[PDB]
């Protein structure tokens, strides 16, 4: 029973698959910090303020080596923490038994059922003799928890960070009912650019690659929206020599994808042609049973934008056709003529199971995350109220400034005359 | 001065010119396609009747096209110049011949500029109910000189930067008392003024003034906004090596994930072939800068006004200036040091580059749609104030210019509008 | 032993890991067959008149696959063969035992000894009743063992065929010892289209990603060498947003480096800057070990060139620095005061242990394979006699023509007055070799 | 005029006078041929040209000017004449001969003017060439046909035309080439300019000259996928344009397939696109029955050769109106009303809407003069009687001459390395 386990402290207030991988586990949150400079240099100028003393933080997020990074930051910080996963197959154990050797009540393991997820989050959350007055939270599921199962607890909140698209969705549907406030970290400006354009553009090759091992010189490609990740697809595989097809509702995107070099054709022009189709418009039944009959044998189905809607995968669930797993993430569905359609991730998106977010992305991220905590925490009386706010516009540039010297960047100084010349101050912020 | 036809009421150079106009009308309207197209969907139900508009623009064959699509809507119109060189005296008298009354030629004098906008507004039994303007000189001409028919201005459309900011000043005074459509900070309109015109610009004014081949040039960008993002892409993309500068760290990790060195200006300054400002700032290159550029460096302001480069600064006794091609100067040092400067400092775009007709077709439709949006207003919706384009207008300009390329619009199903909380015509997006 | 198998007919002529995994093979095979419409089109239209009748051909190359597909094709048009692997690693066993199966003599396993390669190839060549005719190699070794243990069998050969850069350089010598025809099929057009730019290009970005789970944005990138490797690197990296140097020793190729938008430099120049250095040379010692203890902390070294002698991985072999494999090719290597380097597949090619070669240009070189056996066989006498010839052009555009379907380009063709003005047949060869 | 300062009336120049206007062109050129003047700068006052009795043919402009001073600055005596009577620059051969060149070149010459300018080059009394630097191979011509002795005793002629070298081989076949001819139309650095580089910049600059056009959106088809096609290609993809591929050749339409181009026949994509041109060295791609299908404004041009590719003949016909509407460009109008819009008559596009930019005319000006350098003092038996390609090694120093203009650094081998790479440490680094 994996609840039967102490720490060299005596502790058994956490719950992970080994506590003896505490020093495997040690060793790669040392190698994370080593690839996260930015975050340890918030860490080092920010922990003498101890800004986060007596801050009483709850967190749901992957369990992660760069995770631990963040959350030994926030406890450098003055925070004391708890901490659950928001994913039942993401947690690195190792990791989880560092975080529990070193003091951290972390519930977590791979490959926990449901029964168990909703076991760690209640535990993370409710313990005797201390109650949180923050969330950090990736998905909403332990904000939720809190909201239904403790109300009370609830109303006592300080600040809730949220970092998903659909965690952000569900604190809008709170209807009057959102009495905290909630920092939407989704939508912040550094964040976004690396979450949609810079990362989509590396991950849809990385994918491609990890799942077929394709050349992409010559492929037939339609991307079905011209969003931020949309765009980000089509340049990736353009400039790797793919013919790419663009569809879309929007007229100005589709004006936008033409001024771009690409042909805006809706999906059935080319569905009979194409190698791959990749799905990036939010929407559902993108790619329908229909369009699924009318692709070419061996043609490749791939969803970079939202759930495993776009494409309509439960219509292929009929007795007539046939399914073979031939690797990880990749079926083959096959029709009685012989016809096959190749299938990535379910439907899922791609870069989700098949692509590796890079460290520094991590950093971007836990770097805003840990200063919309302070922000939301620290914050006077009237600024924050039952309501859904962005992060300050100068740790937005806080965030790019702390990652600059990952690119030995020399950012430029107004002077005092040009400060005035524009209206701003030469600190910044340097857009409103 | 007489056409066929019964009418005096006009007045331009040469109304035997009126074939010549035509024909040149003729092709812009063949190179306009999305204004035709304004006129086959909108002309049978007339928007525009009963708009009785001024305006006052440049006097070109795509302008043109755009003052007879507003006919075709219905509206009767008069119209002048917004400038006193940029006429095209051909199709000035090819409009005066088809019965616009237009007051417009090439090298007006200061007199009959105000003269000409004075006959489109002034007027035996016709009162204007709406303004379109670039400029703002026909607006504040009836304000003055007319402040009661100003108030019965249904609508005022005005295009440029500088018309925009005073018709801001008013409403900020209170003195707005008509409604006004800001036709520049749509998304469409935005995008080619900012970023594709730019990406071509740079390089057609550069090859214009220099001959240069674009190849191992050392290029430093001041400024890395949307069109900064331009002007290093296109550069870029001609073989040039390309260093950005930036006083918004935002930006700056963005120009470093595109794939440029992020640099102060005096790290490259001696060693650069070009220098473009980009930047809505002043003094970004300063005397000392100048001084210190190797021989036949060339510097170029893609930014605003003339003042990016501090071009005053040159204009010391012991420098010589020597013009050697239009809007190309060679600023000489005692010692023989050369830089080259490009139209003295101003936007290189404006005096070394040719705006495609498509832009301004994106342009003309955007005025044209602003006019009828005001025009058949319910009385609620606008009142003594600036608006922006709506956002459903902004889309209808996109959805015009897309058989230019083409183009095939995908349409929502009733569950995907249901599923994304949209309308199936859209607006697809806020704002 | 494994060797003491048998395939369903009773015959125990090869030597493969296990037998029993046939079926997989067979499945194996047959996904391969589907994904090379080119080489199973050239089979069915070939296969009628079998070309290679009378054919007996001695192979030593990947056994993969594709390569299967390639021995079945030659199977297909007529010939008889005996394979053997050119690499005692890259064997797929499941594979080999399908082929044995079937009823190929292949001798190859995964993970052989040095002494278990020769012996292979000693078994597919030598065997009583059976002399070979033709020899397809991929490195030269079986050609080179041919001649120096059996040298009367050598001077009947009607035609080597020669896949690489080492082999065809070894054909080359020759010297006067080349007494039968050989044709480099390296440098086909075609292929090398393939082999070096369009390879390298997807090679670089996707290695990277494997080893080091990098983002390319921003990243500071030397590559020394700008041929088509090299080129093709710095395109592709480019393209990713990353900032990128190159060295050049030939000023011509350096001038096309200035002229694609890259910055010129010595490697002492950014060494300490960088964050990626990749060799794309064909040259030694251009990473010494004085420009890696030069190299900021955590600047990743690779090679996509030649060899494992581009960085000079063996200068790091000193007492004072430690190695940690942190991931399957990936060595941190480190300084007495912390300082590291990322070191990738030890020096060696990047590609070949971090990437996969699509199986599409696979088709490309299985395809020109079989053209210049084919070609070799069917010759008349004396066009080919004792030197190293290239493939011809026709070949090559049918190489070239056979691919095209998989893109749906439509090829257009020269009308009689165009072949007459540009002095071209209609069916080419449209260019001079 | 007739004599210049020192008094000499040793040439024939329009006017004289003009020498001071001349010369401040000639230093603009100098400022802009820095490979030029490092020749200069490295004789360090020695003399490789002291014997050298050169005659030259070539385009009189500043470039030219430079080039002929290098060759005296390194001890040649020269006399020039123009290869065209039309290209002279007065105000440039007025400087050269009040510098004392005897140069024999106007604008607006005759046939007569051209051949007596030839001629007072190359026929004084007291002074006989030993060189020859011609560009058309008509000075060669007049001297092999009037001066046969005089030819008999030229040490080397340099030719940089394609129509001049195919001159000399007639001559050759023909066993009447009785000395030594370096061929340096062809070297691998002027190529790639000429292929590649300039067309890229010049189909660009020459759409944007005829037509203001924007290149976003446009669908282009580009005839031809060699060097030139796929620089035109390359180009117009960059400014977002949509560009269609046609070729007979199957290895290159493999190549723009996967360099991320649709691989057409023109009649598939004739009466859609917005841009066609031609770059196939080939006669009739373009037919009259092609340029009927073209739809309304289409603009057509040729970036290969002649004014054949695209059949312009046929469209010079009553049926068809024709109308010059700015320089180079004619609106080509059908009974229906249906336009076209061709470019320079269907002529090089480039060649009359583009100009040459002086560091190719330098790489070119450079490779003569190390041409001439290297025949002048070869040994005895180096250069038999024929034609003879520029030596590799030669072809690689004009490259690296010009590299200080990009603060390009060129790495150099070490002993170890040039001996494994079977190389001499100072090249040649390839065969060739
Ligand atoms: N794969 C990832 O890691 C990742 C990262 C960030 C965002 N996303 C998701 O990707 C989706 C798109 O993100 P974005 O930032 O590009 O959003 P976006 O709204 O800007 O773009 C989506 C585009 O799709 C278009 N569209 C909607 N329905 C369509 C239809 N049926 N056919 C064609 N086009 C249609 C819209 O007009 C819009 O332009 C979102 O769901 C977002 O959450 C995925
Ligand atoms: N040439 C044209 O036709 C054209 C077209 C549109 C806009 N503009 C003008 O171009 C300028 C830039 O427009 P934009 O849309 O890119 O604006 P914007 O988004 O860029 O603001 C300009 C950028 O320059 C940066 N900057 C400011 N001062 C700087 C300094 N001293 N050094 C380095 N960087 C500095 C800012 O951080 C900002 O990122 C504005 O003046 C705008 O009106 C010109
Ligand atoms: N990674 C792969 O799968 C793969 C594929 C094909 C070829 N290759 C190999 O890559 C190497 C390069 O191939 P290529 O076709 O580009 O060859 P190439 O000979 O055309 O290019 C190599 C370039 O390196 C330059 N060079 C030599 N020494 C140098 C040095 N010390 N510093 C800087 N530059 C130097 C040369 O001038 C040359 O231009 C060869 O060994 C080739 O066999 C590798
Ligand atoms: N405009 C210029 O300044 C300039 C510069 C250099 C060369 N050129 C000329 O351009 C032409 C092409 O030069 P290159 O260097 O690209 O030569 P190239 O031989 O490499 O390429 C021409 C290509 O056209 C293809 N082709 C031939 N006929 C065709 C047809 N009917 N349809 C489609 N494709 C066809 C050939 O297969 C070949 O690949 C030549 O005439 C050359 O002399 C012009």
């Amino acid at each position: 029973s994996m609840k039967q386990q102490k720490n060299s402290k005596g502790s058994s207030d956490f719950c992970v698959k080994n506590i003896k991988q505490a020093e495997f586990g040690r060793r790669e949150i040392e190698i994370a910090e080593q690839e996260m400079p930015a975050l340890m240099a918030l860490r080092k100028r920010a922990q003498g303020e101890k800004p986060l003393a007596g801050a009483k933080i709850v967190g749901c997020t992957h369990i992660t080596a760069q995770t631990a990074v963040l959350m030994e930051t926030l406890g450098a910080l003055g925070a004391q923490c708890r901490w659950a996963a928001c994913n039942i197959y993401s947690t690195l154990n190792e990791v989880a038994a560092a975080l529990a050797e070193s003091g951290f009540p972390v519930f977590a393991w791979k490959g926990e059922s449901e029964d168990d997820f909703w076991w760690c989050i209640d535990r993370c959350v409710n313990v005797e003799g201390w109650q949180p007055n923050m969330i950090l939270d990736d998905g909403g599921d332990l904000t939720h928890w809190i909201y239904k199962k403790y109300p009370n607890m609830f109303k006592k909140i300080k600040g809730i960070v949220e970092e998903s698209v659909t965690g952000v969705h569900r604190l809008y549907q709170l209807a009057g009912k959102l009495c905290v406030p909630a920092m939407n970290v989704n939508d912040s400006v550094t964040k976004q650019k690396f979450d949609n354009l810079y990362c989509c553009r590396e991950s849809i090759l990385d994918g491609l690659k990890r799942t077929t091992d394709m050349m992409f010189g010559g492929k037939q490609v339609v991307v079905c929206g011209y969003g931020e990740v949309g765009k980000g697809c089509c340049a990736a595989l353009k400039a790797m020599g793919s013919i790419v097809y663009v569809t879309e509702i929007d007229p100005i995107c589709a004006l936008q994808a033409c001024m771009d070099g690409f042909r805006l054709v809706k999906l059935n022009e080319v569905i009979r042609q194409v190698d791959i189709v990749i799905t990036c418009t939010g929407n559902k039944n993108v790619v329908t049973r229909e369009h699924l009959d009318r692709m070419k044998n061996s043609c490749i189905v791939c969803n970079m934008g939202h759930s495993n809607t776009e494409i309509d995968v439960a219509s292929l669930r009929t007795p007539e056709l046939t399914w073979e797993r031939v690797r990880s993430q990749v079926d083959h569905v096959i029709w009685p003529d012989g016809k096959r359609i190749v299938l990535l991730a379910e439907g899922r998106l791609l870069n989700l199971s098949c692509s590796t977010v890079p460290t520094f992305v991590l950093s971007i991220t836990a770097t805003t995350q840990a200063l919309a905590l302070i922000e939301l925490y620290n914050a006077p009386e009237g600024r924050y109220k039952q309501d859904v706010y962005l992060l300050p516009k100068k740790m937005d540039e806080y965030v790019a400034s702390l990652h600059l010297p990952t690119f030995d960047a020399h950012l430029t100084e107004l002077t005092d005359e040009q400060a005035k010349y524009l209206g701003l101050n030469k600190n910044g912020p340097f857009k409103p």
